[PDB]
């Protein structure tokens, strides 16, 4: 059995009001035309809680959704979906700050991982797409083009293990086709890579300069 | 206008004797059966001078030939040809010490260059053939097989310029075919070289 305690206008809930839904979990805050509208808080049966701005019975504008588990989103909503600027903390400790579209990461975004890794760059369909920089915990670093959370196209990868930066084509997160490899010495290699293994050397200069 | 002044036996020059030849240039020393034989010296018209051992009218045994120019050979002769152990100084300043055959370098020999370079190894037909070590003035060094004064077959070459060492096949004084290349880092490369350019990579590692 559902129930309400608040302000009535015309024949509908309007103004401040607290509402208990048939399923466990309540709402307290602002109402317009019998819909949740304005600043209010919802406590869900599943233990999740939203407090922030509503419009036409949905989360719209700035709001904070904290989950039963660590997960917490602080940012903007449009029609009950995460939309625009937003910061999401994952249970893991990983954090995304940046641009959301239709409950997916889309645009400029920085994801700082709990393992010390961090990526900043362009996102599309909730995955890295376009330019970006991944800096690995170990000291390895990528800078260049991404396709579907994979290093794809022209990129520069540095390997902390042996120095030796690579400049060239990437395919499916591995270096493929023409490229250049500088080692810490000043030794450079030009040629072709096949699935991350060097096949052919075009040039083999030194020129430390 | 020939002439002689020395010892006669039977009907020929025999014992000590000095001889002036038709062309300018003389001989003074030992004679047998009217031939230069034993210890004696010849001063040639061309300005060359030999002093050493003779047999049957030719240089045979140990002798010293000093030339019109700086060139000087100290070693063994057989029938007027440089033969066996010998040391030759060139006008250049270069020195060869070692084994000669029929007036050509043949066997074990060390050539010390005036530019600081040095080769030691096996010679044939007056050129490096078989094993040997060339050490370059700059610090570069080769050790392995030679064919006709060229690095040919299995060899190890070190390049002082980039402190890298290569182990593999050489063809015509350049690295060709399968080989391994270690760099100063610890990075090693396996694969095939063509002329002196890497074509194909088998392995690539860091140590």
């Amino acid at each position: 059995m559902e129930k309400y305690e608040g302000d009535w206008v015309n024949g509908k809930m309007h103004g401040h009001g607290k509402y208990i839904y048939s399923d466990g979990g309540v709402y307290e805050g602002d109402w317009i035309d019998g819909k949740m509208h304005g600043k209010g808080t919802y406590v869900f049966p599943n233990g999740n809680v939203y407090e922030g701005e509503w419009a036409h019975d949905m989360k719209d504008g700035y709001g904070v959704l904290t989950y039963q588990n660590g997960e917490k989103y602080e940012g903007y909503w449009k029609q009950d979906k995460v939309h625009g600027k937003g910061t999401l903390t994952y249970t893991r400790g990983d954090k995304y700050i940046g641009d959301w579209m239709d409950a997916k990461k889309d645009g400029e975004g920085e994801l700082i991982y709990a393992n010390g890794d961090r990526f900043k760059g362009q996102w599309a369909d909730d995955r890295a797409n376009g330019f970006g920089v991944f800096t690995y915990a170990n000291g390895n670093r990528y800078e260049g083009e991404w396709t579907d959370d994979k290093r794809h196209g022209r990129g520069v990868f540095y390997c902390a293990e042996d120095g030796s930066a690579y400049e060239g084509e990437f395919v499916g997160g591995r270096k493929e086709g023409n490229g250049i490899l500088r080692l810490a010495t000043g030794h450079q290699l030009e040629g072709t890579w096949s699935g991350g293994q060097l096949v052919r050397v075009t040039s083999f200069v030194f020129a430390q300069d």
